[PDB]
């Protein structure tokens, strides 16, 4: 009854940590077919193979960017996929020392008997799958379970049901080579207030380093990837000084020190709002031993896909709105950020 | 948080109790391509669909022995096939109130961090692939556990793995209008005694119901195919009579009532020890308010394959054997077995 | 990891099963000073040590009433009280073939934290206490906790609490040689409907099983206290034969068959109520492996009081009137009640 | 479902951090009448009032003792004497800024069903007694569950009943003003080496605070008092600095940054073992977001009390005795302490 000791201990151990390297964060291009339809009818685009895989390398090889990126989350098309040049984007990203990440979970199904309530699939046959990842180059692994707040919600059955999720996935993970972030999404929608939603975090996070620990995961090899403690979508937002004391103190009471890193999500928050609470976050007194850094998809993109438009004429303009991104969040990422 | 109380419930119910109509029970056929193959190679038989399809047809078309059967567990590939002259399998069982059902696991894998123990794979996708079998015909569905006796072995994480397991699979089989046959399994494997094996059953089938009553699932239509109760492979053999006093208390100190009926395993007991055993347990005096039946693969098969050896002329005395292990069977579910 | 395989493990199963006794059932008359004190102020009466034992005793002599009783419940003053000329109450027991049985809980404390949720206290010094009641002639305990059923209680912490905290009593209970009565009584406070309560008492039998399998309690020497699955308080009320198979229903799919018996709690139903319901469910087809009597207090002794209201003239007819109610409930643990 | 929000919060969250201050720790001076009964017994002195009132005062009153000390632990009987001269210890203690602790446990019992596991009595009564303990001036409370490492220990029985005893205990003495000081003692009993204990701390240690978060204790107005991770009793000692290494990470990967300080019990270790171990953690490159420090009982006193040996005469130079444990031990905390 140890924790994970096996062939990759050292190995998931270095590259945790070094996805907390100060300064650095974690770019989400992981979306879905899907999402990306939705992110690209936005700047009126069609959704081809051809305009996604441009929109990765315009991002990928943006001067620079990658100074400020430890990890990039990939879906697995774009794992196995190349530059307009032939060289494979994870190539790219080890000579940038870049880590590559990828996607492993299923999607949410609805949870018999509960209101609403999912639980995430994915579970089969997922050694196999990240045994293969991790051949084809890639470092670390993303899986995200939701959980609502509501009159009854979270219920126990989804609390017990995505900790068990969580955990189930982390050792798998960690036994086939990959680093996993474990990313416990409570979602913003509903009218209540920030301290409900503290309280609820509070649960869930300790829910899941029990059963972390139940399933033996070797912590010092794990990121976590939480929401931040914020009030509901219908409720009055607060300052960003108040969101940085709750969820820095939610952070406190649940996470052990062992775990390197917090690598935030954002939710529909805008991109300049993120890139505030991070800072106001890392410049609260108090006691983080723990790296608090990002892992944007939309927060750092989206002023970057408007820019673009599509347009071959427009890589310029936008490349250097993402560069401008990189660097606002990794100054958050040290205290530093000035608006 | 009621159990569930869907549009299917009155039939699971109903179907439920079916199967534990006195006399009848369960035939186990649903070996899959892979286990059928060292069936065929032990009497040196071609493992192609064309001889796959012929050892069901001689099964399901012996005649008189559906009069002793309530379901018959298929394998996906079983449940479309036809008889020779055109009839479907399933169309054969619904002529003779015979209930078909389909087996939903996708076999077992290592727990990481404990020693040589398993989880059960299969929930991805479950209810789609559930409402595709209830379409073909099928009205009751299997899933199977398997437990082991050590040192440290159940372990607690191993426990509530099957358990939590078994719980997700049968509420998704009532969603989609499938009974859940709940199946624990704990292996004979080792020198262990029958008050050790007594002790993890009991301690197995509480933690099974606390999880079914955690996923909300309707126990009037569900089944339980546990092991007997008996001493381990390595250690002497104890009387029938025995084994059933032993099997019948830890079901008295942990079924529900609300459960119809139990179809009990064989494990790697001989086709005259089941029989002997499940007739021992019908004649003991004692609280009994299930249906003590059977659900015998191996036990109602084995002579059967010999007999047959893969060739058409040995169809009719291989009939014959089967239907023989059908009555004896079906005698010791109501103590009149007499050897 | 056995279960209970101690000494008094043939006794506490002999005990448990002849507390079922077909006909037979419980008289709970194991209210404290303070209870009591509150129904003796209803009939004008001081509450002093000797109309306690006068009143106790006017129970357990009436001519007859013994023979519907298998088991009655103490509190300890009354287990070392005497009759007036001088018999133990024990001894009268005994020789009537009935078993003593104690009250061993020490009432509620608020759960920090919940919404006026409850644990019960009593486990400090529980084992010696058992192991002194017993060489006083009880063979049986009990131990009550309460939960409510509200917007978000029952709570996960109270459920889990009261179910530890049973367990943990019932296997002390055990190994001291005193069968346990487990009661997690579900109060009927509130607007909810008879669904409602159904679910929460589904919820909550299935965690005392499970608690009492996991601290290795023998079933087959212990005994189920449950509440009667019924509406709320401010809810409107159904016809008995509802309750009735509402009832029986979540005991099926929760209570082992190992359990020899249920003795219901009566709550603040009417004397009439109550055996009008245990009648219902005796009569209800169905599978039913264990005995449905009854442990009573209020619910037999009532319409007694009043009509003692204290006076040694009217002993009497007081012990008439508790004599009907023991005939009365005797009858319906039969199917056999007939109304009146 | 919030965590403690009493009108005590902020003066348990104070006393707490203070019990944390650089250069101080606890005194354990809270043994029984029977306890203090076997120790007398050595040195040849009855165990009577006068003789325990003057061996607490012999403490107590040491000339710069209190500099080293931020609180101490007393027995029931102490709470309420005086110094010769009349002064209460209480106000000995608020006078040099010592906080004044209660013992609130009743020691141990058997649990049924187990190989001699323990669960710990105390609850019954528990916040009446708290409240009593506050108007006399004390401000932390303790109480000690106890495990053992056998063939099949800890169980999970065992596990389950010690963690929510503790929670439970936590939450009440938040609720009458106490700082709970969590005691979660595995034993140094047996023949195991340190790496099984390194995994029980762990696994015990995750539950705790599980269960202090289902109980809805304030973890920044607590405090933990866990083994130090060691090789077992009966088998080869190992270097301090490895005890450090082990001990450092069991903490890193369970312990929340919320709870302001561990201090360490000494179990049977010597004077000497006991101050070197500790300061062997605080030389230790790592993350450590919290105050290690010691809680200790013999390993201040047992070379005092011998000095003593119960004489009037002997005060001056057994509080010699005293100071110089007192001091090696502060130096320790700090990293500082030579020989």
């Amino acid at each position: 009854m140890s924790c994970y000791m096996g062939k990759y201990a050292d190995e998931l151990i270095a590259n945790a940590a070094y996805i907390g390297t100060p300064g650095k964060g974690i770019l989400a291009a992981d979306e879905s077919t899907g999402t990306i339809g939705k992110r690209f009818d936005s700047i009126k685009v069609e959704n081809v193979e051809s305009n996604r895989r441009a929109l990765r390398e315009l991002l990928f090889c943006t001067p620079g960017a990658l100074d400020y990126l430890s990890g990039i989350i990939l879906f697995e098309e774009t794992l196995y996929q190349k530059t307009a040049s032939g060289k494979p984007f994870v190539d790219v990203m080890k000579e940038a020392n870049v880590l590559p990440g990828i996607k492993v979970d299923k999607g949410t199904v609805e949870l018999a008997g509960t209101n609403g309530e999912t639980t995430t699939q994915g579970l089969d046959g997922l050694g196999a799958r990240c045994a293969q990842y991790y051949a084809a180059g890639a470092r670390f692994a993303k899986w995200r379970a939701v959980l609502k707040i509501g009159a009854n919600e979270p219920s126990q059955l989804a609390i017990n049901e995505n900790a068990n999720g969580l955990a189930r996935y982390a050792i798998i993970c960690q036994e086939n080579g990959l680093v996993p972030i474990v990313e416990p999404e409570i979602l913003v929608d509903g009218p209540h207030d920030i301290n409900k939603c503290a309280d609820v975090t509070e649960r869930v996070l300790a829910a899941c380093y029990k059963a972390l620990n139940d399933h033996h995961v070797l912590l010092e090899g794990t990121l976590l990837k939480p929401n931040m403690v914020t009030p509901g979508s219908d409720a009055k937002k607060v300052a960003p000084e108040v969101v940085a004391e709750y969820t820095v103190r939610a952070l406190q009471r649940t996470m052990p020190p062992a775990v390197p890193a917090v690598v935030f999500l954002s939710g529909g928050q805008s991109e300049e709002e993120a890139t505030v609470h991070l800072n106001a976050m890392n410049k609260l007194q108090g006691k983080k031993p723990w790296t608090l850094t990002f892992s944007f998809g939309r927060a750092l993109q989206q002023s970057t896909l408007k820019a673009w438009a599509g347009k071959e004429e427009n890589v310029q303009k936008a490349q250097e709105v993402f560069l401008i991104r990189c660097k606002a969040n990794s100054e958050a990422t040290l205290g530093k950020y000035t608006g």
